[PDB]
């Protein structure tokens, strides 16, 4: 047998409790990533369909064309099939794509099946999120190398909310004439006027993802959008909710993604994917990512919050999780993800210190978000770095070509570089875009909470903004705007607000004192081209 995640790392986050063993007889449900076919051929079509020089732009595949593409062989397939119906498999089901399986097995037969596997239950942060794990790793036979990419719902925890305090209650002697930022402060900064809504005329539509433990209310919405929304056309529910069942407890960021989402880009049909509650062997991105693949029609535009440390990842399942990105831009489908909170990060190895890139934001097949401020605190001016803004370089995925000029430029020009040792200078650099990300105001049970901070804010901002623009190619007769890098990059970030003050954080050290990357010039990895412009990054998204 061999494992097919030696390098996935096991160990208990913080915050979490080990709450003893699953009973042999508690049924489980893993999701199996299957072997696709044809993914150096998906790479190339890709490629085509997301170059604005290419006559190939724009014309996307259909989940069905994908599904023929990279669908797992009939050997796969049936080799996997009987592998699990042998070990006891039970009301499974598949994907349009046919290359993620999921089967409810009982403890004692998933521990058969997958040898090693140790299966604790774990409970972990504020809102006491449940899993089942195994601290131990597992696995499969040698026959199924070809066929198995890795077991879903073995390893990897779900994200936890910060226990970070947020600014007290207090006096001053300038209350402001203007505290913090709000729908009307992102439209006039971004220059999205009144007139800068969805007309309802096209089935434009657009989605944000997070995967903390809260429930999305409709209500906070509501109430958001009466305090927030008088100066612009407004939606004040959301078209569609993904993955929640029931009533339950809203949080700061099931609030931000969608309030902000629906105020960058107003009037657009939105739906929320959200999906609380039990069901301990779903890892949550996972589960959201699996179903892409499942369902044809989908909105544009997709803003997410979710990351690990790119180091803690195994090799198949960064891998994979890739392909499955890749599989998104083939398809014409927008994915934004939030740079980070942690600056350039700090990673202690081998007895030195270097940044810590996360993961999606490092997949080159993402738009990444990072984060700006303002200068002073009541005023809409000149943006420049939020310290916390996610950014840096990958050491698992190579600069892909179309940054190729934007990298070797700030790498080459830069002169706050830092130290060698401490980045990859041969990696996928993020972030390639950025928003405010200082001190929004969200509703969350019916109670409105300023000081809500992180790249979580900018993201679903940049992307609403952009599901504006594909609104204008959409009605004009053009396709959306899809995987959007290789195009910002080939236009050198036209449109944007170039960021060129401030760095973000990393290591407090004797080395780098606790500072990354600095923002200059052109593209940086703080801000990446920068901010969106509405009316000047619109005009150069209309044709092709
Ligand atoms: C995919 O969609 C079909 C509904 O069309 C559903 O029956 C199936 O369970 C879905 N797959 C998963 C893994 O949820
Ligand atoms: C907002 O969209 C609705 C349809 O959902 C449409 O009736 C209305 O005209 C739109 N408002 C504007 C200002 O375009
Ligand atoms: C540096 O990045 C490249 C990808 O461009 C990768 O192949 C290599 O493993 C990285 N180095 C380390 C030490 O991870
Ligand atoms: C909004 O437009 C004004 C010009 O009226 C400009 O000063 C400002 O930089 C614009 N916003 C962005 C983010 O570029
Ligand atoms: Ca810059």
């Amino acid at each position: 047998s061999y494992s097919p995640e030696p390098d996935q790392r096991r160990t208990l986050p913080p915050g979490w409790v080990s709450l003893g063993r699953a009973d042999p007889e508690e049924e489980l449900s893993l999701t199996f990533a299957l072997r696709q076919q044809n993914v150096e051929r998906l790479s190339e079509l890709v490629q085509a369909v997301s170059d604005p020089s290419s006559p190939q732009y724009g014309k996307y595949l259909t989940l069905e064309n994908v599904a023929d593409l990279v669908r797992p062989s009939p050997l796969t397939l049936h080799t996997v099939q009987k592998w699990l119906l042998a070990a006891g498999a039970q009301k499974c089901h598949s994907v349009i794509t046919q290359d993620f399986l999921t089967c409810w097995l009982s403890i004692r037969q998933a521990e058969l099946l997958l040898p090693g596997a140790e299966f604790h239950h774990y409970v972990g942060g504020p809102t006491e999120t449940h899993v089942v794990r195994s601290p131990h790793p597992y696995q499969l036979p040698q026959a199924l190398a070809p066929h198995v990419d890795f077991v879903g719902g073995l390893h990897r925890f779900p994200p936890t909310s910060s226990l970070r305090q947020r600014p007290e209650p207090q006096v001053t002697g300038t209350v402001g004439l203007h505290l913090g930022v709000t729908p009307s402060v992102i439209r006039k900064r971004y220059n999205l006027t009144s007139q800068d809504v969805g007309s309802g005329t096209s089935n434009n539509s657009q989605a944000c993802a997070q995967f903390l433990e809260q429930y999305f209310h409709d209500s906070d919405l509501a109430q958001f959008m009466r305090l927030f929304g008088g100066n612009f056309a407004h939606q004040a529910s959301v078209a569609r909710v993904v993955g929640q069942q029931g009533r339950g407890r809203a949080g700061i960021e099931a609030s931000l993604d969608v309030q902000y989402l629906m105020s960058a880009g107003a009037n657009i049909s939105t739906w929320v994917y959200s999906s609380p509650g039990r069901h301990e062997g779903q890892e949550p991105f996972l589960q959201w990512l699996m179903l892409l693949s499942n369902e044809s029609a989908l909105p544009h535009v997709h803003t997410v919050s979710y990351g690990d440390d790119e180091d803690s990842l195994s090799s198949a399942y960064i891998q994979r999780v890739n392909t499955e990105l890749m599989k998104a831009a083939a398809r014409g489908l927008t994915l934004l993800f939030a740079s980070g909170d942690s600056g350039a990060g700090c990673w202690s190895v081998s007895g030195r210190h270097q940044f810590r890139p996360t993961f999606p934001a490092s997949s080159p097949y993402v738009t990444t978000v990072g984060g700006t401020s303002f200068q002073e605190p009541f005023l809409i001016t000149n943006e420049i770095v939020d310290y916390i803004s996610g950014g840096g370089f990958s050491n698992v995925f190579p600069r892909p070509s179309y940054q190729e000029e934007a990298v070797t430029k700030f790498l080459s020009s830069s002169p706050h570089l830092p130290p060698s040792s401490y980045f990859n200078a041969s990696g996928r650099a993020y972030p390639d875009v950025a928003a405010l990300s200082d001190g929004y105001w969200v509703v969350s049970n019916r109670v409105p909470i300023p000081w809500v901070s992180g790249t979580s804010a900018s993201t679903p901002v940049f992307g609403g903004i952009l599901s504006l623009i594909n609104e204008h190619r959409i009605l004009s007769g053009r396709p959306p705007l899809g995987f959007l890098n290789p195009r910002l990059y080939q236009q050198h970030g036209a449109g944007l607000f170039d960021v060129t003050r401030g760095c973000h954080e990393s290591c407090l050290d004797e080395e780098v004192e606790g500072q990354g990357f600095c923002s200059g010039p052109g593209w940086d990895p703080v801000t990446g081209w920068g901010t969106p412009n509405f009316p000047a990054l619109l005009k150069t998204l209309l044709n092709p």
